[PDB]
């Protein structure tokens, strides 16, 4: 049935490994940032004519036959990619005339126009002069002098929202012009009959924070300003004291070209963190087979080598393979050793987590040390010691950065407040980190794997969280992937791999769950839709990696030997290439719910690798 | 007599610039340096062996027969750099046994050894664990907490131990200690018969300082310190913000290798800008022909080129010779036009000032800046608006940066205070920068060949400034070269430049000054002894570079000729190498009066081309 499909995947896999043991798939997104990255270069004045041309034909690539971009294959037009694909696209060169662009206009025209669309592109198009700095919501440098306890403070906002803030925070308080010439201009992206859409703050308009905002604009007028520069100089330090190693802020492209921009402002080009800001962005460029270039949201290395990992030794090979030895000793020199913004929670918690990045010492997140201390739990180093040295300070962190919930999040703990969700600035993503089921369950799977179950309080008050946030029909939500298929899998995986027995009627219900959206064709798919859609829950084509989800929460509740499991497995059979891979035309990942998605390369061959084997193992 | 010579010092003059238009020559000084280097890998665990042996190779080779090293060829022994020498020799490999380390131990222990010398030798001591940190003056981050009209707030300090304070407060701040291998302590540092000799802070015997510093150290113990943290991360802040662009800090070795440790102790060596600041390191590097390495205290290409501009000048090379207009356009590129901390006395005045090095912004120097307009000034290049533009800027920099007294420092407005110099961290070099003659006179010859004169009260406030501080003797003392010989070339030069009456009874005593310090063989010469000891004012062995501003001021004096000019204008002649080129074995730079001297290695090639081409114009 499986046995050479398992011989092929994992040879598949072993030749996707890089030389220095790690494994790095791009992270695909949507055309925004390549669209931004042309804007900066602009702002910067460091246009480099090629690179432009080979974003021109990435653009064009990415636009479907309607003129319009999404946020995911196969995902409805929309509006904000739409019209940064277009801004960029005219000041590279083509002309408004010429069809892709006339196509791409007549559906910006149709959804209201620029004044439909979210802050981030109005900003865009402020920055270069096509739209008032009056009207982008105002973060003010003043941010910066409210304290640990008090509301709007910086580290209420999620990590990646706080940075962006910062860095903002000096851009805004200059509202800086750089005008495009004059036959890249856009006036045509406000004609339009359809009154605005607007959308505000992620959860909604409460009037304190609208008339805050009309408050700040009146400020911004004045020509005197106490304690500004103070404010300024707060965020630029902030901003100085955190950039990580490879020149980024977060390993992530927001904060990034924002705190690229501020530095720009701040006439400070010739310092040190600017030149490696700019020199650093290279790393996360991507050279196209058809000609074309992209730039990666955020880089995956470290996620995907633990996962490669698991995955090999699931489907057989031995803890002291030799490749498995290369990747565990790759991994181990990642480990951060320093405080990040999560020692503000935690302040006597000893460093020991691991980022998603290369370099990003301040922003480890959970999931990734999560995985990244189990899968060094299965391998055997010659470095005996620093290896169980390693898990153990890994382990201890993950341990200390639990929420009071039950659960843990990303990058924080109690990363909770209502508050910045109601600013008009915040009306795109999530804007902070609370508990997820994903992760939670994957530090449950870490746990479990040293042979830690129930009888530990930790993984209790773990399971109970998980059981609150249990849905009506049986699933379990998808925060960082796609969706009730990718949540429901991680979730009974973890409550299998901690020693509870999966015979209760909570986890039966779950199995069930699975059992009742498998797709025809024998695999498990589940659209992107399934954020904004009950009727899309657990519902789209299949796909190689929501497939091997599935597969897993069969398998932990011991329904291996079930005609489910194996239509699944059968599945991955035979959509296997002749390579040992697998296509996956579809998102996967989640980067926010309902406004950013992730199609994360790797997922199509690493899990049906990982599904398998634990086929084979149950067998 | 001096045609053939003038051609040939012209040929190799242009020999020396490198393609990009610049010179650059090695900045020579002292082995404490590279000594110290060695102590730094220790400290940051980066040692390389084949680096360690080039050391080895060259503390070696500068150990004279007696044992010792000196500050200068030829010096009396320095008990500080023997000391520092020794050490590293020992951490290298080299055992107390050996001869070189038997001769150099002697000398040490007849000055009573290790109690005996200055506070920065006693401290990168106890940064290796080989002497109390309870000793060394304590310089706490608390210093940044004191305002800019506070006493010895960082911005009474001059700008070179302004940085170097910051940096140290972090340090001192935690008392780290990295120990040396067992084999390489040096107890027999301690062990001698002859007492202390402390020469305290360099100004005297303030009992405030003393009493404040037995009360840090006091405070050094509670092991609860309100505020230090805050003060900690405004001086790492501070750091952070004036890093250059090259890694350094202000282009010079001694903050920059405190801010390495710093960041080291701050366990920051994964943030870039300890990453940038180590690899930065190697510029400053240089690879000597037998074998061996040094470190270069700062680097001088901007003065290099801005005088090699002006000898080549002088010496009839056209103002559009293309080799002169290569380096005019690579000059206005380094340009400073953002505020430095000079904006701290002068914040409205507009950026227009060149530092010394290639890229450090925020410590342009009013010497290389004069220096540089004055070569522009001399030039016709493609793009003259930029020219004129480049040369507004800077004269009017220079006019803001004034000091009240009349005379130009280094980098600062009245950095006059008293204060700084009887703290007892201060027991070397100058800590303060306060106006002196030699900047004001390269100023003043600025000024004039833009044809400004006494008519003009910034000149007349200068001129009278340089009376005030003319010697008994006639002389002028030189501040950045050595010494009397330096200064009143410079003066007297500068004055003639501004149409000062150059018969005037002052500059008539002067010129005679110059004249009876000729040496025997026509040249003049002047010892770095002169500091120290009125016996060695103007006297020396003759150099190539003294006898250029000697022959500078009498030229500029009406007397080109004098025989006493014949006579120093066929020295130079009878002293050039075939190559066209002089040989100069003496240092003729200051760093501090006293404590540090500097070698330009340029300055034998550049001074005599310009002191001929000065006489062929008077001739
Ligand atoms: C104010 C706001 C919202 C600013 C952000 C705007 C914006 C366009 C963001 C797009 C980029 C983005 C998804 C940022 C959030 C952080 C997400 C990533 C690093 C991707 C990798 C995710 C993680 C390691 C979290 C854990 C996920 N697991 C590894 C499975
Ligand atoms: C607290 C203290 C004293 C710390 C410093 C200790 C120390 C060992 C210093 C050694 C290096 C040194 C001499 C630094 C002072 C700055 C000197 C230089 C940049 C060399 C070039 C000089 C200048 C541009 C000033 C202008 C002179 N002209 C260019 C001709
Ligand atoms: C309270 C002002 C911000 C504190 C910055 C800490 C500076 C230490 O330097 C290392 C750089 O670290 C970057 C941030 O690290 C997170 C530590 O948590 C600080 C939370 O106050
Ligand atoms: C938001 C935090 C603000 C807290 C302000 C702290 C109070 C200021 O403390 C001033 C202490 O001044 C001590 C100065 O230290 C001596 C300097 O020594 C000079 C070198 O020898
Ligand atoms: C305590 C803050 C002092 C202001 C520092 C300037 C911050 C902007 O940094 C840009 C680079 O600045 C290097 C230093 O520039 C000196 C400007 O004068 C500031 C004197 O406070």
């Amino acid at each position: 049935a499986y046995a050479r499909t398992l011989d092929r995947a994992v040879e598949y896999l072993l030749s996707c490994q890089k030389d220095e043991g790690y494994w790095w798939g791009p992270l695909l997104s949507n055309v925004t940032m390549e669209a931004e990255y042309v804007l900066l270069c602009h702002i910067l004045d460091r246009v480099d004519r090629d690179r432009m041309e080979k974003i021109r034909r990435y653009l064009l690539h990415e636009q479907r036959e309607d003129g319009t971009w999404a946020l995911y294959p196969g995902g409805p037009p929309d509006l904000d990619t739409t019209i940064e694909a277009y801004v960029a696209l005219k000041y590279i060169g083509m002309s408004r005339d010429e069809e892709p662009m006339q196509k791409a206009l007549r559906f910006i025209q149709s959804q209201g126009g620029i004044e439909s669309s979210r802050v981030f592109t109005r900003m865009w198009l402020a920055l270069v002069g096509e739209y008032p700095w009056e009207k982008v919501p105002m973060v003010p440098p003043e941010i910066m002098f409210l304290g640990k306890r008090m509301p709007l403070n910086i580290y209420e906002f999620g990590s990646w929202a706080r940075a962006t803030v910062v860095a903002l925070s000096i851009v805004m308080s200059r509202q800086p012009v750089f005008p495009l010439p004059e036959r890249a201009r856009v006036p045509e992206l406000y004609e339009t009959d359809v009154p605005p859409r607007r959308r505000g703050a992620k959860g909604g308009g409460g009037w304190i924070f609208d008339a805050l905002d009309r408050a700040l604009h009146g400020y911004q007028k004045l020509s005197v300003h106490p304690f500004r520069r103070a404010a300024e100089i707060r965020a630029l330090d902030w901003l100085l004291e955190r950039q990580a190693g490879d020149g980024s802020w977060g390993g992530i492209q927001p904060p990034w070209f924002y705190a690229l921009i501020a530095l720009k402002i701040l006439d400070m080009t010739q310092h040190p963190a600017f030149i490696k800001g700019w020199e650093g962005l290279e790393l996360y460029g991507v050279e196209l087979d058809y000609g074309g270039w992209m730039f990666q949201a955020s880089i995956s290395p470290v996620w995907d080598t633990g996962l490669a990992v698991l995955a090999l030794r699931a489907a057989g090979l031995p803890a002291d393979h030799d490749r498995l030895v290369k990747a565990g000793e790759w991994l181990l020199d990642r480990q951060i050793t320093v405080p990040g913004d999560w020692a503000v929670k935690r302040p006597n918690l000893k460093p020991g987590g691991f980022a998603f990045q290369f370099d990003n010492v301040y922003y480890p997140d959970v999931d990734d040390t999560a995985v990244v201390v189990w899968a060094l739990n299965t391998l055997r180093l010659p470095d005996e010691r620093r290896r169980r040295d390693a898990m153990t300070k890994g382990f201890r962190w993950i341990v200390g950065m639990q929420s009071s919930n039950g659960g843990w999040g990303a990058y924080d703990v109690d990363n909770t407040s209502d508050l910045p969700n109601h600013i008009p600035f915040c009306d795109f993503g999530e804007v902070t980190d609370p508990p997820s089921e994903d992760v939670t369950a994957h530090v449950l799977e870490c746990f479990g794997s040293f042979g830690y179950d129930d009888a530990w309080k930790v993984i209790r008050r773990a399971v109970e969280y998980l059981k609150r946030e249990q849905k009506p029909d049986g699933s379990w939500f998808g925060r960082w992937g796609v969706n009730y298929l990718y949540g429901t899998g991680a979730v009974v995986s973890a409550l299998k791999a901690v020693g509870i027995d999966t015979r209760e009627p909570y986890i039966q219900k779950a199995l069930d769950w699975v059992e009742q959206h498998q797709n025809p064709d024998g695999g498990w798919g589940e659209d992107c839709r399934s954020y904004e859609d009950p009727a899309y829950a657990g519902k789209g084509a299949s796909t190689p990696s929501q497939t091997a989800w599935a597969l897993m929460a069969l398998i932990a509740g011991g329904r291996a030997e079930s005609e489910a499991a194996r239509r699944g497995v059968q599945y991955l059979v035979e959509t296997q290439r002749p390579d040992g891979g697998w296509d996956e035309p579809y998102y996967t990942g989640t980067g926010f719910p309902g406004d950013f998605y992730l199609g994360y390369t790797m997922y199509r061959h690493v899990f049906p690798t990982l599904a398998l084997g634990r086929y084979k193992q149950a067998i």
